[PDB]
C-alpha cells in the first residue's frame, strides 16, 4: 500500500490503524471491504453528485477550483456510477438532474440483444417515425428495453423443473451462437451435397468413403440445432413481443377504451385477437401492471355498467374482491395435490400461440425447422438453408427488402408488360402467323402461332428474353407482301417491350435498392451529426474540442435517459426529489413535455 | 520483380502497362472504385452464387434431361449428370448468356414439364440477369460516381 | 421525373400548408399542431 504509488505514509498508517489483529497478525480483507466500503461508497456518491452539481452550475471559482480538484479526485471512482439528465419542466428552464446507475443495469445494457433492440429502434424511429411521436416511441423503447434487461438478468418437482429452467436459460443465452452453428453446418452439408453425382440412382460418387455417413450426421445435427434455435427463441424473444402486445392492449383499454366505447373494425385481426383475452385470468402477465383491470373498471364502471365491465373483463362476481383483500385477506394457499397439470389458462395459452405464430420471425424459424425436416426426407432440401445469409447480412436483407419494396408498382408494370405482349400476340396470330415456324428440317412444321395460348406463351417466353426483340428468332420476311408491317412490328416490339418496359422494371428494383441504401446512410448520418433528444445540430457544439461527442455521451445520452426511467421506477416513491417526482408524474400521465425539445443547458445558460 | 521475371519470359513486361492506371487520375479512380464497395460486392457475388446454386439443385433434380449440349453426338454430353459440373455450367453460361439460361439449353416443347421449365427460365432471367448482375454493375458504377 | 413530381406534390401537401404555406416546423411545436392547423384553421373545404 505504500509502494503502489497511490498512498502516502500518513494514509498507510491511518489505514493500518483500522486493522483487526485477530491474535495471529492477520486481517480478512474480504470482510474489511464488505464492511467499510458500501456505506462509504453511498455517502461518497451523494457528496460526489453534490460537488458535480456545484461544479456544473458555478464555474471558475478558485476556492471552488480546489474543492473541485478534490472532487474530481473522488469522482475518478464515481464516473461510471452517476448519470445526468436535462429535464425541461416545472421552471421553463433546463435542469440537470443527477441520479445513480447500477452496475447490473450497465451489464444488462451491454448485453447483446439489448444492443440489437436499440439499433432496430433507432433505425425504425429515424426512418418511419417523425418528431410528433418520436418521444412516445422512445419511451416505449425504454420500457421494452428495461423489460428485456430484467429478462436478461433473469437468464420430484424440485428436480426436473430446476433443470429444465437452466436448460431453457442456456438456450436463450446461446441462441445466437446456435444460429451461427446452424449456418456453419448448413454450409458444410451443402458443400457435401455439391460433391455429388448421378448413375435414376443418386450416389455420392465423387468421394471414396468418409463422406456418405457424415452427410446423415450433419443432417440430424442441423435438425437438432434448428430445434434448439427455435426453443431458445421462444424463451428469449417471445416474452418481449408478448410484453409489447400486452402493454399496447392494456393502454388501449385504459386510456382509449378500445373494447368499451370504441370497438375496433372488422378487418383488424389484431383487435379481435386482443379482444380474445381482454377477459382472461392472467391478462397482464408481463406488463408488470396487474391492476389495469381494476383501473379500467373504476374508469368505465359508472357509465357503462360495473357488472357488464366485470363480466367482459374477466374476474366475474368479484366486484368486492378488493375490499375482501383489504379487510382480513387470506395469508397464502397451497398449489394443489390432485391437480398437478391444467392449472394454466388455455385461453391465454392459445392467445400466446396465436401471437407468436404471427411474429414474422418465429415464422421464419418454423420454416427453417420444416425445411430441415423435409431435408431429412430428401437431402437436397437443405439448400434452402443457404438463404439464411440473406437474412443474416445487412446488404442482402437490403436487396430482398428492395425487391419487395415497390411491390404494387412492380406488379402493375409486369401486368402492363403482359398486356402489351398479349396485344403483339393477337396481332401476330391474326396477320403474321406464317413466320412462326420454329423448325430447321422438319419436315413437320412446328408452328408456334397456330394456337393463341401457345403463341402468347412463346412470345412471353422468347421475345422478352431475346434481348433484340422478337424478329431475331423468327424467320425474316424478305418479301414485299407484309415486309414493312413486319418490320414495324419487330421494331415496336423491341422498343416498347425490351428497351422500355423491361428497363422500367429493372429501374424500379434498382431504384428501390438505392433508396433503401440511401435511407440507411441518412439514418447513420443523422445519428452521427445530430442529437436524438433535442436535435439542435452539430455546428452549435462544434465550437469546443470534442464538443458534440461529449454532448451526446454525457449530457443527452439515451442510455442515461433509460437508466433514469429505470431509477424512477425502482426509486420507491415518497422519496423522490422535486424534479424526480415531476418527471414521474409526467410519465404516469403520458405527457413527455420534460424532454428538451429545442433547447439545452448550453443554449440556456453560459 | 515483374521486370526480373520478364527477363525470364519476355511476356511478363505486359504487367508494366498497368503503370498508367496508377499514373493517371481517372484510372486510379476506376481502380479505387472497383475496390471501394468491397464488402458489398463480395456479398452480392455470394448471393449470386447462392441463387445460382439453388437453380442448379432444382435443375439437377427435375430438369436434368434438357442439359444435352450436343448436336450430333451420338454420345450425349449431359452437363447435368453431375452436381458440380451442372453448377459450374450454370455459373459459367447462364450468367453471361444475357438472356437467362433457357436460351442455350433445349426448349421443352412438351406438356410434361413445360410450364415449370418456363417459370424456371423466367425466374432465372429475372433474378440472376436483370437484378443481381445489374446490382453488381450498379455498385461498381455508383462507387465510381 | 414524373414520379418525382408526384411524390414532391405529395410531400408538399403533407408538410406545407396550401393557403398560407408558412411551413411545418412552425406548427410542429404543440402536439398535432400542423394537422389541427390544416384540418381546422386553413381547411380548403372550409374555404369552399
Ligand atoms: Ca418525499
Ligand atoms: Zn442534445
Ligand atoms: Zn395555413
Amino acid at each position: 500500500m505504500e509502494s503502489h504509488k497511490h498512498y502516502t505514509q500518513s494514509e498507510t498508517e491511518f489505514l493500518l490503524s483500522c486493522a483487526e489483529t485477530d491474535e495471529n497478525e492477520t486481517l480478512d480483507y474480504e470482510e474489511f471491504v464488505k464492511r467499510f466500503h458500501e456505506p462509504a461508497k453511498d455517502i461518497g456518491f451523494n457528496v460526489a453528485v453534490l460537488l458535480t452539481n456545484l461544479s456544473e452550475h458555478m464555474p471558475n471559482d478558485t476556492r471552488l477550483q480546489t474543492f473541485l480538484e478534490l472532487a474530481e479526485s473522488v469522482l475518478n471512482y464515481f464516473q461510471p456510477f452517476l448519470g445526468r439528465i436535462e429535464i425541461m419542466g416545472s421552471a421553463k428552464r433546463i435542469e440537470r438532474v443527477y441520479f445513480e446507475i447500477s452496475e447490473s443495469s450497465r451489464t444488462q445494457w451491454e448485453k447483446p440483444q439489448v444492443k440489437e433492440s436499440k439499433r432496430q429502434f433507432i433505425f425504425d424511429v429515424v426512418n418511419e417515425g417523425g418528431e410528433k411521436e418520436k418521444m412516445e416511441l422512445f419511451v416505449n423503447f425504454c420500457e421494452d428495453t428495461i423489460f428485456e434487461m430484467q429478462l436478461a438478468a433473469q437468464i420430484f418437482w424440485k428436480k426436473i423443473i430446476a433443470y429444465q429452467q437452466k436448460l431453457l436459460n442456456y438456450f436463450a443465452r446461446n441462441f445466437y451462437n446456435m444460429r451461427m452453428l446452424a449456418l456453419f453446418v448448413a454450409f458444410a452439408i451443402n458443400f457435401i451435397l455439391l460433391f455429388y453425382k448421378v448413375s435414376v440412382h443418386y450416389v455420392l460418387e465423387e468421394s471414396s468413403g468418409y463422406m456418405e455417413p457424415t452427410l446423415r450426421i450433419l443432417a440430424i445435427l442441423h435438425t437438432i440445432i434448428s430445434f434448439f434455435c427455435i426453443i431458445g427463441y421462444y424463451c428469449l424473444k417471445v416474452p418481449l413481443v408478448i410484453f409489447k402486445r400486452e402493454k399496447e392492449v392494456a393502454r388501449k383499454l385504459e386510456f382509449d377504451g378500445l373494447y368499451i366505447t370504441e370497438q375496433p373494425s372488422e378487418d383488424d385481426i389484431k383487435g379481435q385477437w386482443d379482444r380474445l383475452v381482454i377477459n382472461t385470468q392472467s391478462f397482464p402477465n408481463n406488463y408488470w401492471d396487474k391492476f389495469v383491470k381494476r383501473k379500467v373498471m373504476d374508469k368505465y364502471g359508472e357509465f357503462y355498467g360495473r357488472d357488464r365491465i366485470s363480466e367482459l373483463l374477466g374476474m366475474d362476481k368479484a366486484a368486492l374482491d378488493f375490499s375482501d383483500a383489504r379487510e382480513k385477506k387470506k395469508p397464502k394457499k397451497d398449489s394443489s395435490l390432485s391437480a398437478v397439470l391444467n392449472s394454466i389458462d388455455v385461453k391465454y395459452q392459445m392467445w400466446k400461440l396465436g401471437v407468436v405464430f404471427t411474429d414474422n420471425s418465429f415464422l421464419y424459424l418454423a420454416w427453417y425447422m420444416t425445411m430441415s425436416v423435409l431435408g431429412h426426407y430428401n437431402n437436397f432440401f437443405f439448400a434452402a438453408h443457404l438463404l439464411d445469409i440473406a437474412m443474416g447480412f445487412k446488404t442482402l436483407r437490403t436487396i430482398l427488402s428492395s425487391v419487395t419494396h415497390n411491390g404494387k408498382q412492380l406488379v402493375l408494370t409486369v401486368g402492363l408488360l403482359a398486356v402489351v405482349v398479349y396485344l403483339y400476340t393477337v396481332v401476330a396470330f391474326n396477320f403474321f402467323r406464317k413466320f412462326y415456324n420454329k423448325s430447321e428440317d422438319g419436315d413437320t412444321p412446328d408452328m408456334k402461332c397456330d394456337d393463341m395460348l401457345t403463341c402468347y406463351m412463346f412470345h412471353m417466353y422468347v421475345g422478352v428474353r431475346a434481348g433484340g426483340g422478337i424478329g431475331d428468332e423468327i424467320e425474316d420476311p424478305a418479301g414485299d407482301e407484309y415486309e414493312i408491317y413486319r418490320i414495324i412490328f419487330d421494331i415496336t416490339f423491341f422498343f416498347f417491350v425490351i428497351v422500355i418496359l423491361l428497363a422500367i422494371i429493372q429501374g424500379l428494383i434498382i431504384d428501390a435498392f438505392g433508396e433503401l441504401r440511401d435511407q440507411q446512410e441518412q439514418v447513420k448520418e443523422d445519428m452521427e451529426t445530430k442529437c436524438f433528444i433535442c436535435g439542435i445540430g452539430n455546428d452549435y457544439f462544434d465550437t469546443v474540442p470534442h464538443g458534440f461527442e461529449t454532448h451526446t455521451l454525457q449530457e443527452h445520452n439515451l442510455a442515461n435517459y433509460l437508466f433514469f426511467l429505470m431509477y424512477l421506477i425502482n426509486k420507491d416513491e415518497t422519496e423522490h426529489t422535486g424534479q424526480e417526482s415531476y418527471v414521474w408524474k409526467m410519465y404516469q400521465e403520458r405527457c413527455w413535455e420534460f424532454f428538451p425539445a429545442g433547447d439545452c443547458f448550453r443554449k440556456q445558460y453560459e
